[PDB]
């Protein structure tokens, strides 16, 4: 089972874009973190691994992903970063449960068609 680049940007890209369509809840994920221009400096010493919208819709634009699982898992790290350095009471974090149920509900009917 082989997914070619295109094949894995047709389906996936539109799970990705449902994600971007959420306003306000998708603009804290539109780019990286970047913790000193936000002033909270503390963001790398918490958060190992940074992911986000961009990044992930240029891996699937530069075909960095040779299964849906691993587009999959770049989206739920982009989750569980949220989750593990904002707290519950925070508009990222509740942002983030927001982006989650959006893609939960996209990201199935595309993979049983995958
Ligand atoms: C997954 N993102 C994530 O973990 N981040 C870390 C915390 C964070 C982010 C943003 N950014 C990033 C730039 C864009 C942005 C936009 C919005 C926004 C929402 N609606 N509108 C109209 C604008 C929000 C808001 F949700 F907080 C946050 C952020 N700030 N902080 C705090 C906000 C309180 O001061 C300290 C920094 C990202």
């Amino acid at each position: 089972k082989i997914f070619k680049p295109e094949e894995l940007r047709q389906a996936l890209m539109p799970t990705l874009e449902a994600l971007y369509r959420q306003d306000p809840e998708s603009l804290p994920f539109r780019q990286p973190v970047d913790p000193q221009l936000l002033g909270i400096p503390d963001y790398f010493d918490i958060v190992k691994n940074p992911m986000d919208l961009s990044t992930i819709k240029r891996k699937l634009d530069t075909g960095q992903y040779q299964e849906p699982w691993q587009y999959v898992d770049d989206v739920w790290l982009m989750f569980n970063n949220a989750w593990l350095y904002n707290r519950k009471t925070s508009r990222v974090y509740k942002f983030c449960s927001k982006l989650a149920e959006v893609f939960e509900q996209e990201i199935d009917p595309v993979m049983q068609s995958l």
